[PDB]
């Protein structure tokens, strides 16, 4: 199961709480307690990253890339963070996840990329040059 410090990542992700997931990562940084920043939930798959992007909390976003947080971690439908942002309509987070090489093309479990799981029109555009490239 997932550590003490990993839960509250996980759940001050969801919820936005950036000064909070700070603490977090100082804490981890000086390893006073035992945490992956990758951490996935159980009871799916989903990363603080997953989270803190689904639900357009741009600080923690940032927080969680500047810290080392891997981008195209799949949650349990194969779907990357890229993913999250674009279905959920979030341009500035599709900026800050390509900006840190989150790869485009991947196809989740469903057959679908980034683009193709977005209703946005800029950020369909946005992942249709990005696929060109």
């Amino acid at each position: 199961m997932n550590t003490e410090a990993e839960q509250q990542l996980l759940h001050h992700a969801r919820n936005g709480n950036a000064e909070e997931v700070r603490k977090l990562l100082a804490a981890m940084a000086r390893m006073e307690v035992v945490a992956d920043i990758d951490c996935k939930g159980r009871s799916l798959g989903w990363t603080p990253l997953h989270l803190a992007c689904y639900f357009g909390h741009k600080q923690v976003v940032e927080d969680l890339l500047k810290a080392g947080a891997k981008v195209n971690m799949l949650n349990d439908m194969g779907d990357t963070p890229l993913h999250r942002a674009a279905f959920t309509g979030r341009k500035e987070l599709v900026l800050l996840l390509l900006e840190y090489d989150a790869d485009s093309t991947v196809v989740n479990g469903s057959g679908q990329t980034a683009k193709e799981a977005t209703h946005d029109k800029e950020i369909r555009n946005m992942l249709e040059a990005v696929e060109r490239t």
